[PDB]
């Protein structure tokens, strides 16, 4: 446990310190990997591995058709939002299908009509069930999940979450997810961890949670708080097979949406799936804003900009593969570390593609 003493008599109530993606760097190390020769494959679920190890969330203002079929293409998966007529879930299921047999995912909920949503995504040949739940170590979230793998796993794999802990993860693993989707609030809309005071910080999550999966062969997918390649490189480092985006998504070309103009500038609509304009869940008041992210370009572009981090990052550390990244190791800086990680001290006088201020 922690060892500071921060009050009361009990070590165990402030059981640990938790780490984000800016509070680490991955130390580089001996290699024989230059970015070209890096392999980007990882395990998206226990048997679907993607050529790169990045799938889109399940937001209605990141991914519908359009996206998936994109995010496929890239090497990566879509995961089509339950936000819709279980008919129009469906339909584009069959829309990204007959796109050339891409592999996709789509979100269901727990319940009779989450049910009914999930077996009908099955028939219209979906690969991954997400069962999309805010807190996923509930009993109601483990029956889903352990119900769906009895009736149609041999079909489709099927993917649990969200959790931040390892007790949770342990508990997914036993009802027989194929993979585990890890984050509670760290999400760039999500607002859970300020309303409802509960959360871990994503580094933290990420390493309890594999702590649980990784010996049980189950991969890990590292949901929410991504903003730069290189946190991909460590959320993945953390030992994550897959990183799921929202924000770095929503502003491309392939998220749902038309453009906003505001002050000579382009944007995109990105709302939480808690936000009060999305529940229009359990919930009895709102754990998401709503807002806007800037215009990204094509999805292919933003893509490969994140493709060319994690590679930068496999080359500085030595490794050839995802599996081998997952073997290495960080050091934890201070706020002046993150300062110096950044540019500093200079005006910036032309974007860069994988840089924004
Ligand atoms: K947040
Ligand atoms: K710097």
């Amino acid at each position: 446990t922690d060892p500071v003493p921060t009050g009361g008599d009990d070590p165990h109530k402030v059981a640990m310190l938790g780490l984000t993606f800016d509070d680490v760097l991955l130390l580089p190390a001996a290699s024989d990997v230059v970015p070209a020769t890096a392999d980007t494959s990882s395990q998206l679920t226990k048997k679907i591995r993607l050529k790169v190890p990045l799938v889109s969330s399940a937001m209605d203002t990141v991914t519908e058709s359009r996206m998936a079929i994109a995010m496929a293409r890239a090497g990566g998966m879509g995961v089509l939002h339950r936000n819709l007529p279980v008919a129009e879930q469906a339909g584009q299921v069959e829309m990204v299908k007959r796109s050339g047999g891409l592999l996709v995912g789509a979100a269901v909920g727990v319940g009779g009509d989450a049910w009914v949503r999930a077996m009908m995504l099955v028939d219209a040949g979906v690969d991954v069930l997400v069962v999309d739940t805010a807190h996923a170590h509930n009993r109601l979230v483990l029956d889903m999940v352990g119900k769906l793998k009895s009736e149609v796993g041999d079909r489709v794999e099927v993917v649990g979450g969200n959790v931040a802990t390892r007790s949770a993860a342990a508990a997914l693993v036993d009802a027989g997810a194929d993979a585990v989707k890890v984050g509670v609030g760290p999400g760039s809309i999500c607002t859970t961890r300020v309303v409802a005071g509960v959360g871990a910080p994503q580094i933290t999550a990420i390493l309890e949670a594999v702590a649980a999966c990784r010996p049980a062969g189950v991969p890990v997918i590292a949901d929410g708080g991504l903003q730069y390649s290189g946190d991909i490189a460590k959320a993945l480092a953390a030992g994550a097979s897959t990183a799921m985006l929202g924000s770095l998504l929503a502003g491309t070309a392939e998220a749902p949406g038309e453009l906003i103009f505001v002050n000579g500038k382009q944007y995109k609509s990105y709302r939480g799936m808690g936000s009060l304009g999305a529940m229009r869940e359990d919930k009895l008041v709102p754990e998401g804003i709503e807002g806007r992210v800037p215009f990204r370009g094509p999805l292919s572009s933003v893509i490969h900009q994140l493709t060319g981090g994690l590679r930068a990052a496999m080359g500085y550390t030595g490794s050839p593969t995802i599996e081998v990244l997952q073997q290495a190791q960080f050091v934890r800086i201070t706020p002046a570390g993150l300062k110096e990680s950044h540019p500093h001290d200079v005006a910036m006088t032309v974007e860069a593609p994988n840089y924004y201020a």
